[PDB]
């Protein structure tokens, strides 16, 4: 998160990172055994990594659960980032509390002028590279479609958004990858890519989730 805030301890208490003996990618908690992400962090060997504020420290309330599978949209594109989206089932179910917890799916999709909360650990600067210790956090609108895509023209799919500052400065960044994208309490996005860090006219681009809510409901109940 470049431009952002130091969030406070579990004040974001369904964020999670996954791990494979380093943080790479954010998720989102959506029950006690099913995690969101970006399909784009895929990898073999996941640990999700509940509760955490500093991740490089055991502080305590953190829970460490092995992923038991991982489930790629089956029409994610690479080249694309079409569907760039991805569900994570826990190997036992992570206990719920006040520093655990899960976040809403949204019944309806969100209008552009919505003021979002994006949270992560990922790189907090532009040009160079300092990741934090501790969860930093964001808030940002979502931008309308017509200036989403006069940033990115023809790159742009019903399946994505752009949420940000065109003036710059404030973006989500490496390592944030996967992680939510929360408006009004519930689930909109999940960061998924952009052109660079917090560059001018480039804002994040994010998989749209209310497109998703069928496809999650009926792969968690046959999973
Ligand atoms: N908020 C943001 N400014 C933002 C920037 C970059 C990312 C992601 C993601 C990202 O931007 N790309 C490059 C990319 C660039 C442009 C594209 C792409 C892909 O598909 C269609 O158009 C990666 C996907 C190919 C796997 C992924 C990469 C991984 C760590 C940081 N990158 C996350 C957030
Ligand atoms: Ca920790």
């Amino acid at each position: 998160i470049v431009g952002g805030y130091t969030c406070g301890a579990n004040t974001v208490p369904y964020q999670v990172s996954l791990n494979s003996g380093y943080h790479f990618c954010g998720g989102s908690l959506i029950n006690s055994q099913w995690v969101v992400s970006a399909a784009h962090c895929y990898k073999s060997g996941i640990q999700v990594r509940l509760g955490e504020d500093n991740i490089n420290v055991v502080e305590g309330n953190e829970q460490f659960i092995s992923a038991s599978k991982s489930i790629v949209h089956p029409s994610y594109n690479s080249n694309t980032l079409n569907n760039d989206i991805m569900l994570i089932k826990l190997k036992s179910a992570a206990s719920l509390n006040s520093r655990v917890a899960s976040i809403s799916l949204p019944t309806s999709c969100a209008s552009a002028g919505t003021q979002c909360l994006i949270s992560g650990w990922g790189n907090t600067k532009s040009s160079g590279t300092s990741y934090p210790d501790v969860l930093k956090c964001l808030k940002a609108p979502i931008l309308s479609d017509s200036s989403c895509k006069s940033a990115y023209p023809g790159q742009i799919t019903s399946n994505m958004f752009c949420a940000g500052y065109l003036e710059g400065g404030k973006d989500s960044c490496q390592g944030d990858s996967g992680g939510p994208v929360v408006c009004s309490g519930k689930l909109q996005g999940i960061v998924s890519w952009g052109s660079g860090c917090a560059q001018k006219n480039k804002p994040g681009v994010y998989t749209k989730v209310c497109n998703y809510v069928s496809w999650i409901k009926q792969t968690i109940a046959s999973n």
